[PDB]
């Protein structure tokens, strides 16, 4: 049993309206609002939710959700674990409920970043999904999960090696001390997962989410130039995604990278020396 | 050089705000207002517009129109009218404006239906659709129109005639029974994929319009129309079928002014040659 | 070795007359009689039947056949059965011909549902299918078994695990006490299986039949409502299976749910809160 | 491993003339004579040949050789037949150089029918096909083996049992003492082999070869009937393969089916009470 | 018969050197030089060439060569020529052997600007193409031109009809206001897959040409042009962006002459039908 | 309505037996004897034949058979070339008997080379096609005709103009110096997916025809003609290359009645549009 | 874990700039000088290079590269070795960087050519392939390697099991004392490697290069003829790959063989007694 999906990201976020202006109203999400005192939900797909922003004041990443495909493979995957000596612990149906998620395990990866595996998300089939504002397409997200994060590690070997259990595939793929970021995945998203970026103040460095429309990023691309905010690289392409992406910064004091025609990972792992266009 | 599809309605009504409610809040049209003091708009698509709501107190059908390719088709189809000695007005470039086109011809159909013909309609690509409740899809109207109407004609074979001149195709499609041992003949006439864009000879008709069809790309749109329609009561006069003609899944139900709109899904084609039907599929 | 489809049912009725009309009548099935004085057959398509009419004067659910792909699938899984401690038989050459399949085992689920697995039907290749009313398509069966059908279980968790060892998967995908129905497939049909839907006081709560083309459905739809007969829930979407389906009343007093469209299960699991429209 | 087609037959014949105005003159295979005193060849498309002639003087089969990938794969074929008590020799590089392939291992089913298993055929790229009389199109022989054979066993289920060993997979597909005739496939053609047809003088009751083009069907049906030849079975279609095919005798006093339009075996199992039309 | 596609453009240029350092070193052009006096070409694809730079010391467009079919094709159009008054040169096989065909006539449009039609391009085909840097991909060119330009037009209507004789088809693309309270109309014009080969209306220029747009079949050598062209501080006067008509990603910067080079990406083709728009997409 | 492919050859020739070993034995086409006094025939696909031997004692081309669709296109290519007056004789059925056609038209072309212009083949679909040496694949002939030829043209535009009446496209494919400055301008011209199926102007030439291509659908029938030739040491008077036209894989070889076989493989077909090239790709 | 492709090949040359003019000027390959003194580079598609030039004074082969698709299949492969009783060194980071590699294993086949084993190819994504002639198309290398190698080996029994051993696959495919070459691959290229051709006085024979464009085999034929350089097998085609191929001199004394349109290898060994057409 593999993970398939990168398939939520909870948040610590200190000023709900802010994010709600910034990732309705300028990358096209979609906010639910289920009554709840301490959280509201951002909206991708059909999936009840992609993110879950929990207001409890901090700025950082709360919890990152891995799919698995049902119940059968969540136990096989909970075994492997038992077997490698990682502590986890299989959160009751409560716990679960509250992730909207039908089982659920819960544990934290070698860097101490909370990591969950789940089966079953809460699907919204009978309320289709509608933008924060006007969308020409959608997002990437079927069978891709919501994008890919760079998250902090202390120990690249040991987090690589935890995260290839998982079932993830990857190694590094830059050479830039020599530094070497490792790049990973477990669908056709070219990778879900990257870290060893060096020294990082958060948990979380950045989130790429995929438009499957060019004109969507445009679009994003202007209001955050209207709203006159942060860039902090400019419109280009990694060598390694192949992805036209931007960099500019969210409520939270950390990078959203939206983007546009992502590729699939190579088959067979490749490194390079630098990027292909742009990035500045 | 033909028409090559209906392009735009322009709707009298006398109450917006029940057609706000009933067209973006049901049926998924964007309302577009652009700060005019007589009108609204309704939009489905990268048109700026499809439907213009007119409020000025009558509830009817205020002009149809019928797009051309560009031009030079519109000169070719004018000389055609001028050479059948059909009366039309050249509209300037501000009624070009008034309508969201670059050119086009102002006339009237046999049965008094005020009609136009125009090229160049308004596209705003740069504010997609954002449609007026959820929709899981979007509504078929590339190359087809925004889709179907049926309206009144006093003399049905001129009205044939008449739209066969503007570049339509059809014919009869239908044959039934009347009271008196008479034979109804209701004329279908297509100009592209869409099956029909036009319908007449269904009877006598209080109003110019008897009903539109709208097409959603999506069969979960349309069940969710359904469903907001019976939550709030609305007249479905003809429930969930199929015609024989266009094969199209569709219901038919009351809008704010009076008369009947038919959203549907899956629209077959008009096919190469004209035949004709005794009864429809199922349901309606 | 795993079954393939639902392959068969048998059912105990109590008048063939009123099932001869039904189901060949408005349904467009073919009513196959080959003599015997206890018995009539449904067929649906190149089989012999799908359906097994037994008048024995009772009116509920004699038995559900899976398939499997031969002989040596059929002996790899009663080895499976043997090793799990669940009691079954190898039927004879004359329990088999019965049933026009070349081998059969006999066994219970933990519902105590009699549950019939078996490898090689009969197929009439030079008899086609002729429907009891005039059709413009066909059935969808093709590597997808007759259909789907809610049957009744006092254990739900028993049920799963019996029937993942039968080579379905599956999982809850409603939640709506809190009861939650489980659905399984073992094939491209959405699923074959469902139960844990509540109190039943038969073991059969439906059987949806699927249509290859809408205009049957409406045939049919057309038929019941001119004969006047029950219907319980409307034409309309379930968020799972998301097919067009009605349901209404057979001559046995339970349902059928004529249907079109049915995609097949999503490759992961999913859990929805309710329907997409209709079913009134 | 597995056996992945029906490679060439060995026949025993009295009358090599005979045979080549039959094979070549009616039925479009081309006649190989290499020089050898006691033999001959019959090609039917790139390979050196599809069947030996040896002129022995008797009139059956000789042998049957099944191919297999290469040499790994017949190391593991012959490793589980000597794990299932089996007798067979591994030729030597000579005896394989006098079939035409670079290895090969000799044996016995339990019908004593000689059986080969090899790899590595002669193939004659650089000459290519040319037919003993005029053809449309080609024979149907890639991937798919020469066609079928029905041969003699005095054990159905011991037949069957060292077939499955071999890779074939199959069962009983007729029910017509009720008689059960068993068919097996090993590749895309409905089948290579069967048996359990009743009492047969022969080792060999039929080969079914097949064209790509009806047109060379008809070609020979007519030249067999200007040549005024024996017809056993007329033009027609068995239920199981579902191809056009008639039946005629041989210059060694056997039928062969010459075919059109074989479709694949079903992936599941099925069993027929009788033909689709013709064969009269 | 009709123009097919825009074929080759020639140049007047003042500064060779920084020519070949451009359209070579930076757009991925391949600079041919056939030992001649007073010009060398610039090639895209298998044609000889799509651009020639005359060495005389203006800066500005020298003449537009627009293709045909064949030599039946261009007596038709020539005589279409005559039949509408227009004054033309029926240039010799020198003529058309200096400009690399092997037919063409020689006149003028409304606005002064040189016009060529011709048939027969001179290929390449035992040279491949070598770009003058690096390429990931190529050039898009196949049966639609070199790419598109914008040229001078004092009289839009006048010019709109001269090429709509030569088989280029389109209207009006845009609207938007000027200070006055008038509206500016640009003509947007197409004779093949191209979203445009042609467009003029859009004011008051001081040379013949304003813009070029070339187009590249892989983003990255787009990216790629970028960056030289960031690295030697050329004005890109317009950021990347779209167009709401040609829907292309493409970035505007100066050449050597002064005027505007657009290389681009990911062009749409021109609607069946006209349409136009208020504004563009995005960028820009 | 045109010319739709080159259809048949007729052949003078003095010995029947080399003919045989030649286009049989190495090419692969199969005799067909009828047993005629005079003539044998030379088979491809389908029709009873592409080329007749006639065995007169004089190594030159016959006659040259142009197929169109059928009787009323050839009603109106005759009207055409009587309305250009130019002289032909209506076959009678006995002389279309004789070629295996339905109807035909003879005539000339300006160079005096017997012309026949026909519809209705003869073909033989109950006995297939046998080549005369074993084969991989087969010929490329549907809707191509039997393969293109280089015939004698006294006046190459006379010839051009000739042809384009007979529907036939096309222009100078290529230009070359000559020893006293002078440029040749051979004429290629197709009138259906082969590149060509005619070409002339390639200067002086003592028989009508200087060669004929014929097209296999798989390399490696090329490659064993090859070998056969090698190994009987014919004269191969152009090594294996690619013309910049046809871009086809081709070696040129001589036939026993002195002329130029070109047998090939992989052509590709005439451009949309017209273009020329100065050389040739490779080899040759 | 299995070896992908044949990545590299590490050439010892005497003369670097007559290899410019031959492998840039003819070929069309790029000449990459990153300033090391003893080496050049020449590249062939998107990796750094496919080949390495050793200015050691000697004119033979260096080392063969083998990829593999990562770490983990790296360390399954060097395991494979280590119970077979292989030698084998895995390489230091630097020595892997040496190579522009992430991973590399040192060994030697039984033949006594250096072998490589890696993961992780420098692929140049940001710096276009530029060719060093006029190209009218590319070279075919994706996920197929960068041709195939014709090496001496003492032990052709020996040898084969070793490749076997990294993945490849392969017989025997001709016989011509009876000689019986052998040919081996592991992806969709005919073959990546050959051996038992006879006695050589080099490790290597030749090296098949294959174009995508059948004009870039033509320019590279003529550019051979002008430059009146030495051909020994003129055009033509081998039964097994079926590419259209000329056989010429390098500068190192050793054959080259610019190819077009190799198909794959059969699903099945084959063997042959003579080429196609034409290598006079
Ligand atoms: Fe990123
Ligand atoms: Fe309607
Ligand atoms: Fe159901
Ligand atoms: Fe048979
Ligand atoms: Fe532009
Ligand atoms: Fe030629
Ligand atoms: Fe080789």
């Amino acid at each position: 049993a593999k993970v398939t999906e990168l398939g939520y990201l909870g948040l610590s976020v200190s000023n709900l309206d802010a994010w709600r202006d910034y990732a309705a109203g300028i990358m096209g999400m979609q906010v639910v609002d289920d009554g709840e005192d301490d959280r509201i939900y951002l909206r991708m797909d059909r999936w009840h939710h992609r993110i879950v922003l929990h207001a409890d004041g901090s700025d950082d990443l709360a919890y990152i959700g891995w799919r698995v495909a049902g119940p059968v493979e969540l136990d096989e995957l909970a075994e492997q674990l038992k077997n490698a000596g990682i502590p986890f612990e299989v959160a009751s149906d409560a716990d679960a409920a509250e992730r909207r998620v039908l089982g659920l395990v819960k544990l934290h990866d070698p860097g101490g970043n909370p990591t969950e595996i789940f089966y079953g998300p809460q699907v919204d089939t009978s309320s289709p999904f509608h933008p924060g504002r006007p969308m020409f397409g959608k997002f990437v997200t079927e069978g891709q999960g919501l994008g890919h994060i760079i998250i902090r590690e202390d120990d690249v070997e040991e987090a690589t090696r935890f995260y290839r259990l998982l079932g993830l595939e990857g190694a590094v793929e830059y050479k830039f001390a020599v530094g070497t970021p490792v790049f990973m995945h477990c669908n056709d998203r070219h990778h879900s997962l990257a870290f060893g970026v060096g020294p990082m103040d958060k948990r979380i460095n950045h989130l790429m989410i995929e438009y499957t429309h060019l004109d969507d990023l445009g679009y994003a691309h202007d209001l955050v130039r209207q709203q006159k905010i942060d860039v902090t690289l400019q419109i280009g392409k990694h060598s390694n995604d192949e992805a036209l992406t931007f960099y500019c910064a969210n409520p939270s004091g950390w990078l959203w990278e939206p983007g546009w025609g992502s590729r699939p990972a190579p088959a067979q792992q490749e490194h390079y020396l630098r990027d292909i266009f742009g990035h500045d």
